[PDB]
DNA sequence: CGAACCTGGTCTTGACTCCATTGCCGGATTTGTATTAGACTGGCAGGGTTGCCCCGAAGCGGGCG
């Protein structure tokens, strides 16, 4: 994005990897969400039972765990789950 | 016989009062958003009941290419 306003005509190979990294970033994004969706239905099922129905809930843990798997930090060393529970 | 008078209003001038009406201003409360790092990973859940009728769809016996 940055090299692409007044950037550069890159070589062929640099253009073509860094097109592939650009893929294989969100190929992992969506691999990792629907990794931890079972994680986001078992947090929702003690939810249930009052007011909302189970679905909405579903879908909200979803969006919690877009949220966790966008600010999750892997230096910590620390588990994902103990994580995304806060978000989710 | 005229004449004051006295009093309906008709109207104005000037001072006074008083309360809306914004306008800041300082603070109070109200509402919205972000962030929490051990590990946690596929539901509880509640019932099955009539009678009659119409009609549309699934499936099976039965011949056929």
């Amino acid at each position: 994005t940055e090299l692409s306003e007044r950037g550069e005509k890159l070589p062929a190979a640099q253009r073509r990897d860094m097109m592939w990294i650009c893929r294989d970033g969100d190929r992992a994004k969506n691999h990792l969400l629907e990794a931890n969706l079972r994680l986001v239905v078992s947090l929702a099922k003690r939810y249930t039972g009052r007011g909302m129905a189970f679905l909405d809930l579903i879908q909200e843990g979803n969006l919690g765990l877009i949220r966790a798997v966008e600010k999750f930090d892997y230096t910590k060393g620390y588990k994902f789950s103990t994580y995304a529970t806060w978000w989710i």
